[PDB]
This record gives C-alpha cells, sequence and structure tokens, in this order.
DNA sequence: GACGTC
DNA sequence: GACGTC
C-alpha cells in the first residue's frame, strides 16, 4: 500500500 | 536503507 | 495476499 520502490 | 492498502 | 526503486 505505500509507494517508496514498488506502489501496490 | 526506506513503506504500507487494494 | 500483492510490489520493488531512490
Ligand atoms: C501495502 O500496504 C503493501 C503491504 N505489504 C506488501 C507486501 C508485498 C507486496 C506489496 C505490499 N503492499
Ligand atoms: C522499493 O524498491 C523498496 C524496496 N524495499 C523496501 C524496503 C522497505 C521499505 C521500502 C522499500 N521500498
Amino acid at each position: 500500500x505505500a509507494x517508496v520502490x514498488a506502489x501496490v
């Protein structure tokens, strides 16, 4: 759920 | 070494 | 249970 390297 | 929701 | 880039 967080976006810092993938964003899901 | 750093972040959590569809 | 899914997703890695600075
Ligand atoms: C987002 O909340 C989140 C949390 N845990 C994860 C584990 C694996 C892939 C993606 C994820 N996303
Ligand atoms: C992104 O590629 C990525 C990879 N590992 C992580 C570990 C902990 C927090 C965030 C992260 N992001």
